[PDB]
């Protein structure tokens, strides 16, 4: 990881390390911190799968201690493990039992591909996309003990950017 | 489906006829009264797909005028369009938008794998495998207008043995 | 394949029954006309796959003889066989080997899936996916003796409403 | 299956209506005499998975009383319930817990794909393809109460040939 | 890194193990290499078998042989080859082969991973079909691979893979 | 990669770390000298899939300063990151927008299977399977920006070990 940047030109693009492949297996796994492994944090206790590939930013830290979160919203998955460049359009503001909970979510740069050239914030997305990702991050944890999330709202790409901006510096 | 029997013994077992295949795509198929093809009735609005094989078991036709669903809670996906032979062993029963719902659930018999031999009864499952199952029909709906359901309690054996049997009388 | 309709108000929609899903294992199925049996009409002889789920209309006629056939731009595979309603948005003109070669390029309805409703003709597709989709055509029988293709280009939903519209009343 | 062909010019080819796919899922599928449903026949008792895609030939009629069965041996998975064209190329002799047992081998004609044209009889296959379809149906039923089987040895296409021959004059 | 993983939390009740092949799937034999920490293909299956569980090793063991502590994780879905799961083991089985002795921890993911097998705490708790079918995979899949053979023992319980794996441990410092 | 050979007995065998999976999603990993992650380099713009396993031999140079590239013609999908020993048995030979552009094409060794026995030299490969690769590394680029490709030729196995044994030494 330490050689891996955090983008070209951050907060407008991100490396994302991907965590979750979309769809499939229920499978969570969390890359390990001291070690670089991708370890299965737990398998889902709902029948649910990621609405898209997951991940996360390196050299990003939030005000809770963790790296900047990304959901990436293209169709194929992704080998977890992998590093996608990807733009940041928006963000999915939660509040859980840990606290606040802030997703950014991410489309791949035109470089990777032509398919997203007209998706330039997540309002673009379409409303059946959002509300999936809304119901997901909601219900995913219904059946773990003590777990919940409230969906508080969506934000702007000019937002996520700011989130981006301020992890890289609470990072240094 | 006119040559394919309710099952050898009804209803003790019973040949269902599997139409949305557990995991994999989020495609509910539904096989058509007059063709007999599948047709796709929906994709799920939910980010969820089905915790087992589903499918309906011919010449049955429950009080509100379709045959009876079953939800086999086998681990492996089936090719929808196929005939699967099933013990049920319990029934999960709910209320929606349409009113009173009963699912069936089941597993394959001893003839098919031997995998199952000691579930005799829907309590013999797993209890996250029995909450899992409640938590899918009561939320994957959630994201289309209008829909909603609600669990009222699952029942025994017997309970969906009667079932089964009032859904066959009421076909002839 | 009698007792399945044309479309719910054709040709604003029309039901497509299956034959080759998008992408996975490059096997082209036909289904018979007299058996009504999906064969294998050949594996794909380039290493290509289908950008789309490709089918066909029933009883529908071009003026060469065969039925309507139409591309899904979905992004899932769909069981060959099954059959999907689906909005016309446009069709693509080509040239063939064996002539005049027209191909419905169509999307599925609402009822079936939020996540296109903002997509009303082929044109609002992304420019990727068409050219892509001309690209395909173009080039899948390159290695195949004596078979080759050209695109003429593409025409709007209005013209694919009219050849679908003539090819009902051609098979009356 | 009344409208399928038993081939073009059998014995040269014949027409397969595929039961099992090679790989993927140990679920062995068989079409019901009087129902043309594929049903669910069992799950592997093994850990095994069919080394070919697996079927048999309609309006053929070998000694036992079911239709001629093929092993197609090539390498990409067909949808259970197609069609396909080959061409016999020998036959496995085989003795199992109910008398004698004799599969074609068969591979897909050069219209189907070009990838096996110089393969005219089972010899040509790799050795340790041969192998391998030996120990397969030596094993699969190792772990099923009362079932075995003993291979006997490989016959050439001309008794493959002639097997299917008999077994469509007794048919008539 | 493997030298920054552990063997696990409360060895030997749980272990980590890192996955080398996926239950089912393509019979892809892959192994991690001791140098360079790479999944390298060790080869295709000679059979036409598939793994019945996901196959792995416990990092920081060593087995009289001198290879780590294997462990075959009896979850019916497939796991990433190079990812690293926490599991209990809850036995072994004990067959000798071309290479000696050669003895397999059976293992189930622990319940922070899913409450699907909470009550499978030994061996003996899973389906008979499904240890069968375990033994019938390590006495065949070799079939056609030239001079190598296995024949199995037996079973033996939760208590003797716990002690298995505290002597590979010690054995490993 | 430091600790990752060349081969056993190179040029005769190579190791190969793979970057892309036969088939399967059309997803272009690439690994990255600095880091050693695979990152997605773009997704495929044309709908095409590779036709083979595809990698790169560690330790090597081209005169472009890149690795010796290896397309693997085996059946099977590797995972990307894995490092698999192959036999070199020809080399595809192109002009592309980068200059000169040598395509190593190899299989698995007689070790890791006994299915190419008898395959020694790219001649001995199915001719559509040549075809097939040329067509891909030829077309698979048309929908790139700037890109182009033009293929020379195929040389024999001779040459292959010629080309890599010169990359190894550029190496040093």
């Amino acid at each position: 990881i330490k050689e891996i940047a955090v983008g070209k030109n951050p907060p407008e693009d991100v490396n994302v390390i991907v965590e979750v492949s979309l769809g499939g297996q229920p499978i969570k796994y969390e890359m390990d911190k001291k070690s670089g492994a991708l370890f299965v944090d737990r398998f889902l206790y709902t029948s649910m799968v990621y609405p898209g590939n997951y991940g996360f930013v390196p050299h990003t830290l939030s005000e809770d201690g963790d790296p900047i979160d990304v959901l990436i919203c293209n169709t194929r998955p992704l080998l977890p493990g992998c590093v996608i460049n990807v733009y940041p359009i928006g963000a999915l503001i939660m509040e859980d039992d840990g606290g606040k909970d802030e997703k950014i979510i991410a489309i791949p740069t035109p470089k990777l591909t032509q398919r997203y050239n007209n998706i330039h914030d997540y309002t673009d997305l379409p409303e059946i996309t959002l509300k999936q990702i809304e119901h997901f991050f909601e219900h995913y944890k219904d059946l773990e003990p003590g777990k919940w999330a409230k969906i508080e709202g969506w934000r702007d790409k000019s937002f996520a950017h700011e989130l981006i901006k301020q992890a890289i510096e609470r990072n240094k």
